[PDB]
DNA sequence: TGTCCCTTTATCTCTCT
DNA sequence: AGAGAGATAAAGGGACA
């Protein structure tokens, strides 16, 4: 028989008995679990669900969930337990940022790793801890931790780093890897190349960020006397996570799209230059005829759609749901290539697909406002956040539905419509800024901190705020978000 | 296998003027 | 506002005990 079989039943019983208390999780939490952290990892939260959920660790099942689900699960469970007191009452860490160490594979190699080496890194290094924590959250915490401790004087003496560009590039999956990669590889790209430590930094500062950093060596050369390629673009085709699969997918394919389909090296560099870059790249080459065939699509519109991350999800989407979404829901091509052009495209497509009769029928909404909505990065968590808070945000808080559609239409939307849900109260009754304003402040990209940082200022004001009158602060706000009010705190000083 | 570490892709959010 | 920059999660494979 089947020797998975056995432990299979394992699974299904034990997962079975945390549907009820004190977790109650769900399928999707359970197969979650079972994947990433397997059977063990399911036992372990069983195990320890009395231990976790109340006093004194007070997780929520969704952390404990976070914690489970990763390579060694059961081992960060168990770390967990005991270190989280250890980490709060002696380095002063919060809850929410253990968790965050501790959801990553290995996490128990981390959460040991950062009761251990945060002295250190902290007294003898001059990091703050929030760096510390921020170096820990990666799968190799614990590597890229011990690299920065070792490395981090050599990085910026002898090669003149400063520790914000060492904790930027430590700061990722992979991060040793990246460190050591630097080391040995910034003069040879900065004196061979002309490139500045600046651009070194950001294609070390991703995933992979090691791969990227041999990639641009190996290949800038043949990159930028053959095929016309700047620096300057290899640099931006690198800069991002599997740069290394980019920059050889560019190689290989800016000769046959610029020949065969008459793009631009810029077009096909815009391409490539997000995550998955190669992913868009092979896929432009395979769909473009198909999209822009029979007067179908242009050229132009599917370079758009392919040059955001997730190029490839969203290039096959559109070929699935053109037909579909133009025949059925009435929108035109254009707003099918509108919504597809940003990231997660094919997200914020079937998404449309779903929600655009129900946003239109049930809320009131036209397909003009259900496409604005979908427009932007994150357009599916906008669009069913609007599905959500609709009714609560007009019946309870007396928005307008053009004022939510405003507050969900940018990158962010989801947590700018959360943020007013949450904070309109206090802002209107407990501090006097008018629902109009509140609404002004929330219809930006980063929304949701704007407003936490003008909550902030009112619930705990800081002096060097206080010449701000509310309606300045709220101009400010508008104008640039909470970097302008941080700006602003740090010229008072 | 269980655990740790590294890489790639996709998605989401905020910043920068 | 659209280009730039940065966070996070899923998922696969090397490595090894």
């Amino acid at each position: 028989q089947w020797s998975g079989a056995r432990a299979l039943e394992a699974l299904l019983t034990v997962a079975g008995e945390l549907r009820g208390p004190p977790l109650q999780l769900d399928t999707g939490q359970l197969l979650k679990i079972a994947k990433r952290g397997g059977v063990t990892a399911v036992e372990a939260v069983h195990a320890w669900r009395n231990a976790l959920t109340g006093a004194p660790l007070n997780l929520t099942p969704e952390q404990v969930v976070a914690i489970a689900s990763h390579d060694g699960g059961k081992q960060a469970l168990e770390t967990v337990q005991r270190l989280l007191p250890v980490l709060c009452q002696a380095h002063g860490l919060t809850p929410q940022q253990v968790v965050a160490i501790a959801s990553h594979d290995g996490g128990k190699q981390a959460l040991e790793t950062v009761q251990r080496l945060l002295p250190v890194l902290c007294q003898a290094h001059g990091l703050t801890p929030e760096q510390v924590v921020a170096i820990a959250s990666h799968d190799g915490g614990k590597q890229a931790l011990e690299t920065v401790q070792a490395l981090l004087p050599v990085l910026c003496q002898a090669h003149g780093l400063t520790p914000e560009q060492v904790v930027a590039i430590a700061s990722n999956g992979g991060g040793k890897q990246a460190l050591e990669t630097v080391q040995r590889l910034l003069p040879v790209l900065c004196q061979a190349h002309g490139l500045t430590p600046q651009q070194v930094v950001a294609i070390a500062s991703n995933g992979g960020g090691k791969q990227a950093l041999e990639t641009v060596q190996r290949l800038l050369p043949v990159l930028c006397q053959a095929h016309g390629l700047t620096p300057q673009q290899v640099v931006a085709i690198a800069s991002n996570g599997g740069g290394k699969q980019a920059l050889e997918t560019v190689q290989r394919l800016l000769p046959v799209l610029c020949q065969a389909h008459g793009l631009t090296p810029q077009q096909v560099v815009a391409i490539a230059s997000n995550c998955g870059g190669k992913q868009a790249l092979e896929t432009v080459q395979r769909l473009l005829p198909v999209l822009c065939q029979a007067h179908g699509l242009t050229p132009q519109q599917v370079v758009a759609i392919a040059s955001n991350g997730g190029g490839k999800q969203a290039l096959e989407t559109v070929q699935r749901l053109l037909p579909v979404l133009c025949q059925a829901h009435g929108l035109t091509p254009q707003q099918v290539v509108a919504i597809a052009s940003h990231d997660g495209g094919k997200q914020a497509l079937e998404t449309v697909q779903r929600l655009l009769p129900v946003l239109c029928q049930a809320h009131g909404l036209t397909p003009e406002q259900v496409v604005a909505i979908a427009s932007n990065g994150g357009g599916k968590q906008a669009l069913e956040t609007v599905q959500r808070l609709l009714p609560v945000l007009c019946q309870a808080h007396g928005l307008t539905p053009e004022q939510v559609v405003a507050i969900a239409s940018h990158d962010g939307g989801k947590q700018a419509l959360e943020t007013v849900q949450r904070l309109l109260p206090v802002l209107c009754q407990a501090h006097g800024l008018t629902p109009q304003q509140v609404v002004a402040i929330a219809s930006n990209g980063g929304g949701r901190p704007a407003l936490e940082s003008i909550v902030a200022q009112l619930s705990r004001p800081d002096p060097a705020l206080a010449a701000l009158t509310n309606d300045h602060l709220v101009a400010l706000a508008c104008l640039g978000g909470r970097p302008a009010l941080d700006a602003v705190k740090k010229l008072e000083h």
